[PDB]
DNA sequence: GGGGGAAGGATTCC
DNA sequence: CGGAATCCTTCCCCC
């Protein structure tokens, strides 16, 4: 089986760039403002002119404007780079019919009834590449391996604007090399989950009782990382399908007074059923996030489909059996919909 | 005992 | 910052 995994480059902010020529060569931060204060909220992403000086993804806005006080600080325009995406996937869709769209820039293609070897699978790599920056200018990186996996950390190891092939014999050297932290679905609370059962490599995982790891880690996942150890993961590629649409805004100051939040969360169930378009949920969750950054949620399903003048009217429960059954000041509110009449 | 859900939260990654 | 999926634990009803 031959997998070819396509992300695309420092995406939001060369499609920016892509729109605004003018852009490229310099620093470009992609933000999402907040609003509590001045330049308050994060930064999505930056291009790699950024990223040498420590500008990146997730930090604070006014961290940024720190480092490069000169750069070029757009807001994000999600929408924009959503249907620049879906382009994209339909000319990756002219290459396979087995097509896993991941996120809005990635996607893992199956494409073993279209080559034979990993030569094949490399040129055909090329040609997606060339095809998309020829279309939509766009620069992408491409992995490709035996499995989703080691499909995406080719292209992880390829980044950027790179086509990188893990073949079975780097597959095995990876196995025993590759930092367990490295590998997809492992997070930092997993990571040193991991380090205090003396587990620093997939090869480990080989080593240890099953239930040890489990109780550990979960069934799920130390299943997923035996698989890999053991060279035998092999998830089939298949069509993703959106499984809930939410929103959740940051208030202007803390509060727990309902009429204050109130139109706060309406928003968020008026943006919500916008996106929603002609799906119908059967659920819907209130979200709140504490003065203390935490998250608490109270939800409800109903055997039926949720009318927007029922979601109001549940919504408004929700958030107040969230401020009965917790202490704290409400610093952001949202909702979510899901289970869907389809 | 154990199947089948639902609710709330933990993790992970884009 | 904030969108969203998967998996986990506890709680429940029920034969
Ligand atoms: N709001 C927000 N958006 C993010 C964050 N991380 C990534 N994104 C969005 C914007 C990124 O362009 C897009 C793809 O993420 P990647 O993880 O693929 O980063 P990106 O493509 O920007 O850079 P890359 O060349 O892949 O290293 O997802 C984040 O932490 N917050
Ligand atoms: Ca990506
Ligand atoms: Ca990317
Ligand atoms: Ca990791």
């Amino acid at each position: 089986m031959i997998v070819l995994f396509v992300d695309f480059d420092y995406f939001y902010a060369q499609v920016e760039e892509v729109l605004n020529p003018s852009l490229k060569g310099k620093p470009v931060v992609v933000c999402v403002f907040s609003g509590r204060f001045e330049d308050s909220g994060a930064v999505a992403t930056a291009n790699y002119e950024a990223r040498k000086f420590g500008v990146k993804a997730g930090i604070p806005i006014v961290e940024a404007k720190k480092i490069l006080p000169n750069a070029v600080y757009l807001p994000m325009r999600k929408e924009v780079y959503q249907q620049v995406s879906s382009r994209i996937m339909n000319l990756l869709r002219e290459y396979s019919e087995k097509i896993e769209i991941a996120s809005i820039d990635e996607a893992y293609l199956d494409i073993s009834d279209k080559v034979r070897d990993y030569r094949e699978a490399y040129n055909l790599g090329l040609e997606i590449k060339n095809k998309i920056l020829e279309k939509e200018k766009i620069t992408v990186t491409v992995g490709i391996s035996k499995n989703k996996v080691f499909a995406k950390i080719a292209a992880d190891m390829a980044k950027p604007n790179g086509i990188k092939v893990i073949d079975d014999e780097e597959v095995k050297r990876l196995i025993r090399e590759l930092d367990i932290a490295d590998v997809p679905g492992i997070g930092n609370i997993t990571a040193e989950k991991l380090k205090k059962l003396g587990i620093n490599k997939l090869v480990d995982t080989l080593s240890i009782e099953f239930d040890k790891l489990k109780g550990m880690i979960g069934e799920a996942k130390a299943k997923y990382l035996i698989s890999l150890a053991r060279d035998e993961y092999n998830e089939p590629i298949r069509t993703r399908v959106r499984k809930s649409i939410g929103r959740i805004v940051t208030m202007k100051r803390n509060s727990r007074n309902l009429e204050e939040i109130k139109p706060y969360l309406f928003r968020a169930i008026e943006e919500s059923y916008y996106k929603l378009d002609k799906r119908i949920p059967k659920a819907i969750h209130v979200v709140a996030v504490t003065e203390d950054l935490d998250i608490v949620s109270r939800g409800r399903t109903f055997p039926h489909g949720i009318s927007k003048e029922t979601a109001y009217s549940e919504s408004v429960k929700l958030l107040q059996k969230i401020l009965e059954e917790d202490e704290r000041k409400i610093r952001e509110i949202g909702v979510r919909f899901s289970k869907f009449i389809e």
